[PDB]
DNA sequence: GGGTATTCGCCGCGTACCTCTCCTAGCCCGCAAGTATCCTATTCCTTGCAGCGGT
């Protein structure tokens, strides 16, 4: 397993992506109707900036991967997920939870 | 969502020794060597100007 992959908890083949310079993603994405990580094409990013040319940011490679990276809190999001995993589901979502939980211990 | 099947991709496949060969490709710029050419002489001829005996 990719440990980026699951600590960031975001598909490897969007990482991959994202990674050589073959899309967008967004960092915070507040105030407007983007959310946190959400995945843009070239030109998906080019008109939602043209919509939105506002401050939200949409970054391009290891920069991005960087800020999101360090712009996340570990053992709230620890608290937040076995919150979660307290129940619904223990059925896939269980082991998954599980390791994201183990991980980020 | 959720239990399930199917696919994709990574991981792995004996020890010790002996002999031999071969190990980047392509451009480029100075540079040595070799050469064809150009200026350098000699001999003949017919002019153009300065000295010069002569009166």
């Amino acid at each position: 397993p990719s440990r980026i992959g699951l600590l960031l908890d975001m598909p490897l083949r969007d990482i991959e992506r994202v990674l050589y310079f073959e899309s967008y993603v967004v960092i915070e994405g507040g105030m407007t109707n983007l959310e946190r990580q959400q995945i843009l094409t070239e030109e998906q990013y080019l008109d939602a900036l043209e919509e939105f040319g506002d401050e939200f940011d949409a970054k391009m490679g290891a920069e991005a991967i960087q800020a999101l990276l360090k712009s996340m809190d570990l053992e709230q999001e620890c608290e937040q997920l076995r919150e979660e995993l307290n129940e619904t589901n223990s059925e896939t979502k269980r082991k998954k939870l599980t390791k994201r939980i183990k991980l980020l211990e």
